[PDB]
DNA sequence: CCAGTCCGACCCGCATCCCGGA
DNA sequence: TCCGGGATGCGG
DNA sequence: GTCGGACTGG
């Protein structure tokens, strides 16, 4: 009875969510298909409606998932170990395989998104390059367009069937609030064509990222926030070339001056590599996160499976720093479980965890499996860990984007 | 052989909801 | 009542 | 956002 509540079959006591079904870059569809197994005493077990209301003893609640391109290799994850509900003291408190089940769908229910196959939703172009630009770049027709980076939200701007404008972020998840843009996107849209997408930047200068994405991702905001676009493209012309569409840009803000929170980003030519960086360094006095280069000739690639696009490159400071190992734990799902993750304090007493970036999972595995507090603290505990990280939080001192690369020594 | 794709884990900060005890 | 903690799901 | 790992597509 209650297995009905959620979508899908049920067969040999393994509960198959419908597949979601997308399109990869290549053209080949794709299938995605997440399960719920419960396992006592290493072997499956049937699925029980009394296995939402009392947990069975030595029962774990299993979680995976299955992806395939289509008439290609099964890959399935590692399986995610339910051991215990969640809230387990309070009326909201959950059972083993009832919380699986919460968490299934969950995942159910977001993975739909930001898939190739909507509400004209389309994700944003995503970058992959950090800190290269490839030399392809200065040979082509026309030379690449230098921009600054915004350290704020990503958002992409359209106008629906209605009057309504859509304000929508990098996982096509809709913002709500931020009437001071809509309004004026709405007198924006009535000079241009009304089909274009408006693919920018929710920022406001001198604000850290963790207001501005509050305010974004709030209900009501401030109505403080300022939208910088800095690319267009139209959904039936995704192959339009980057310089093409920033000059067709260039002319929609061309169409409007009364604009006080809608800006174009400002666009610079750069012939080499030295004055791309030497608006990096620019950019970074006058505070911004950094510079984007975008190839003259690359199409608007959008963020299906979360894609990153070879024609843009990120310039971006790579800060290092030293933190005190102080503690270790490891991940709780699927592949984490058992996986090595380091603990640091901060000078105000503060504490953080820190992912090891250039370990193998084998190492991982292995440190987290030769380690117990005793010979923790014989060695690791109160050496200095090389932490890789893109800005300080500026409310803890913690570092923010952080990966662990290495001890001094 | 080798990038190109794609998935699935993790980090901190914030916003929002349900709780239930000073 | 009202301020927390837990849980969830966004952002980077 | 970060990353490792596995499959893809030649």
């Amino acid at each position: 009875s209650m297995l009905n509540q959620f979508p899908g079959q049920y067969s040999n006591n393994i509960f198959c969510f419908p597949p979601i079904e997308s399109e990869t870059k290549s053209g080949k569809k794709a299938s995605w298909i997440i399960c719920v197994q419960v396992v006592q005493h290493n072997t499956i077990i049937p699925i029980t409606d009394e296995m939402f209301s009392t947990d069975v003893k030595d029962a774990v609640a299993e979680i995976f998932t299955k992806f395939f391109v289509e008439e290609g290799a099964v890959r399935i994850s590692k399986m995610t170990r339910v051991t215990e509900g969640k809230n387990l003291g309070k009326k909201n408190a959950t059972t083993v395989v009832h919380q699986a089940f919460k968490d299934a769908l969950s995942k159910y229910n977001r993975h739909a998104r930001q898939k190739r196959g909507n509400r004209g939703m389309i994700p944003p172009m995503l970058v992959k390059y950090f800190n290269i630009i490839p030399k392809t770049f200065f040979e082509e027709e026309t030379d690449p367009i230098v921009q600054r980076k915004r350290n704020g939200v990503r958002a992409v701007a359209c106008q629906q069937g209605d009057g309504c404008i859509l304000l929508y972020s990098r996982t096509e998840k809709e913002f709500l609030g931020l009437d001071n843009i809509k309004k004026e996107l709405k007198q924006l849209y009535l000079f241009i064509d009304v089909r274009v997408y408006l693919d920018g930047e929710l920022y406001l200068h001198r604000k850290p990222l963790q207001w501005i994405a509050g305010q974004a991702n709030a209900k009501t905001d401030s109505s403080e926030l300022h939208f910088y676009v800095f690319d267009c493209f139209w959904s039936d012309q995704l192959q339009m070339p980057s310089n093409k569409r920033q000059q067709l840009l260039t002319n929609i803000f061309k169409q409007k001056e009364d604009l006080t929170f809608i800006h174009q980003v400002e666009n610079f030519s750069v012939k080499n590599v030295d004055e791309a960086l030497r608006l990096k360094a620019q950019f970074i006095k006058e505070g911004y996160e950094g510079a984007i280069v975008r190839n003259a000739n690359g199409p608007y690639e959008p963020g299906y499976n979360n894609y990153h696009s070879a024609h843009l490159a990120k310039l971006k400071p790579l800060l290092d720093a030293e933190f005190i190992l102080v503690d270790y734990t490891q991940g709780k799902k699927g592949k984490d479980l058992g996986a090595i993750l380091w603990v640091c304090e901060l000078p105000n007493k503060k504490r953080f965890v820190v992912t090891p970036k250039h370990l193998t999972y084998a190492d991982r595995y292995a440190l987290f499996q030769k380690l117990t507090p005793a010979l923790f603290k014989k060695h690791l505990y109160g050496k200095e860990l090389t932490v890789e990280y893109a800005e300080l939080s500026p409310k803890t001192g913690i570092p923010l984007q952080a990966r662990a690369v290495g001890f001094r020594e």
